[PDB]
């Protein structure tokens, strides 16, 4: 369970490698 609300962008592009989906 991911709860990502705004900082989703930090990650959207940090861990894009995981998250690519």
């Amino acid at each position: 369970r991911w709860s990502i609300t705004t900082i989703h962008n930090l990650f959207r592009k940090l861990t894009h490698r995981l998250f690519r989906r």
